[PDB]
């Protein structure tokens, strides 16, 4: 019945309108290299972050989960600063970031001493159950991620340190998947290996535009993500990714099928870059101009309901859901 | 007649004796990610770097040049509190780990973006001439590495920003070669893109046991350094290294040939490392028992006097070397 946040365990039953999937700080892996020209900037980035969070409280939003990763920028003491400021629940992780191009050589040195899979599942108990770094925060969910179009052995330790966890603790599992693949494999992975599909949110659902894929990873039991609205096409450089259109279409057919009780929305924000900040050219950034933590509530809310969902569909997803997935 | 040191300008003629390639700290991209078991430690951490600066200094060495990359925990601060305690020389470094497994998210983004191979002049030469972060620390070298039988295009982008900051600011570069390879190749293309020959030195040459190779190199007007003694066969439990005896036998083939005044030695030591601790098991501590900082001047140097290496042969490569390096 307690969920642990970064100002320590809340009530589940006080979580209120959540938002699964939203960045404060972020950095993408090596940024840490590029200290000298993309210093953080700690009370400018503070005042961002407190404003990002204001502008979901706009919107009835008590709870976020920032599901950075260790190896993105997470910072606790930052994120405790924010929720001090604001009176924001916030829940972060622990967890690596996916394998990209290739795998950072850190945990796979320690793959080859035979010990990865166990120092991994010891640093999600450690920040699970103990504290993060230097402070005494716990995180509320372990983060995984997987690659496009497979779930790398470096990606697989992470998974099963990830289900052993959970066993032991109850602990909720967040994913990430790429450009639309891996979901159905995801949860299979994860439930071979004795993890609760009650406590698992497969995530970036959105990117897949077919329901019958959607469909197929719901069949595990697990909570779907589409957690990326506002990042259309070719809007940010990664990948492609679906009109916010297209996502609309593809949750009305879940929703209309039933399937409310195991979607939650978010967006994905960044709201401060770490690194050295960068600009998106003109055609792009229009793409991208909904891409902001209120865009949920006051553009995809109301065309939804103008489609003929109802507030106890929605308040399922923003609220039932959270309440369901942190309880035991 | 300057180099910039932990501790400022210092006047080449003052380097003295020399170990070109030693780490202090060092970590592989992702440590930062195991800080909650893998803690810095502050008092120790200071305790065995000082200790080993000492170990140093008594066997001479009064300079050493630590190229710990930007990604691996490079902490110039760090390195300053060593030097203002013993008096030692240390001589950082700018620059990134090599792919070779796959390039990290961030450069990679920006690669993407356009902008990468500028970003990492820019990052150059700001570290070169104005500090490094907050610090106030300039490096005295460019580090730059290559992937096993390939130079890839996200390390010939740092290697174009070297050859371009190189013949901004007469700055040093030294390389790694991964597993024997490419030698010849990163000395042609950094020549090919304006790079001072006199200014180069090629690491990590010891890893190839044909002379033929060594002298491709040498052809090039190069530095190169035999400089991992110590870390011999599989030890190092990702790669295939040498023996000791094969770098023996390799240097002094080339001794014999006269090319003294182009070859340093190092250890390549990892006297503190970062995240987490570990054991080497039984069988490759055993190969590794001998790497550590004194081990070129108790076990290698004697073998090198017995097949009639001269003392001036020897203060050739650990002072004139260094100081027709650093010189202009
Ligand atoms: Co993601
Ligand atoms: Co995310
Ligand atoms: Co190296
Ligand atoms: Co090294």
């Amino acid at each position: 019945e307690m969920v642990e946040t970064v100002c320590g365990p809340v009530p589940v039953e006080q979580l209120g309108k959540t938002l699964i999937h939203e960045h404060f700080l972020f950095g993408y892996p090596g940024f840490q290299g590029d200290v000298t020209r993309g210093t953080f900037r700690e009370d400018e980035s503070l005042r961002v972050a407190v404003e990002a969070a204001e502008k979901m409280k706009r919107h009835g939003i008590q709870t976020v989960v920032d599901p950075t990763p260790n190896d993105c920028g997470r910072n606790p003491a930052f994120l405790r600063r924010v929720a001090e400021e604001t009176g924001l629940n916030i829940i972060c992780a622990t967890g690596y970031y996916y394998e990209g191009e290739g795998a950072p050589p850190y945990f796979q040195f320690r793959r080859l001493l035979g010990t990865a899979e166990d120092d991994i599942y010891d640093m999600f108990m450690a920040e699970l159950t103990e504290g993060i770094a230097d402070t005494g925060i716990k995180a509320g969910v372990i983060k995984l991620a997987s690659s496009k179009g497979r779930i790398t052995e470096y990606e697989k330790m992470f998974f099963r340190a990830a289900a052993r966890a959970q066993k032991e603790t109850g602990a909720v599992i967040i994913t990430h998947t790429q450009e639309g693949t891996m979901g159905p494999e995801q949860a299979a992975y994860l439930l071979e290996h004795g993890a609760d599909p009650k406590k698992i949110v497969i995530g970036h659902m959105c990117g897949n535009t077919d329901p019958d894929y959607h469909r197929k990873t719901l069949a595990y039991g697990v909570y779907i993500a589409f957690d990326r609205f506002g990042i259309q096409d070719r809007g940010m450089v990664g990948m492609i990714a679906p009109t916010d259109e297209e996502r609309v279409r593809t949750l009305l057919a879940l929703l209309r099928d039933g399937y409310e009780k195991q979607i939650m929305l978010s967006h994905d924000t960044v709201n401060v870059w770490l690194g050295r900040p960068f600009t998106l050219p003109e055609p792009f950034a229009e793409m991208m101009k909904n891409w902001h933590v209120e865009h949920l509530f006051v553009n995809i809310i109301p065309a939804l309901k103008n489609e003929g969902i109802r507030d106890e569909v929605l308040e399922q997803m923003f609220i039932g859901n959270p309440a369901a997935l942190f309880s035991a």
